């Protein structure tokens, strides 16, 4: 995670 978004599976 970048905050609240997704950066793909899974950060």
């Amino acid at each position: 995670t970048a905050g609240l978004v997704l950066a793909x599976l899974l950060v």
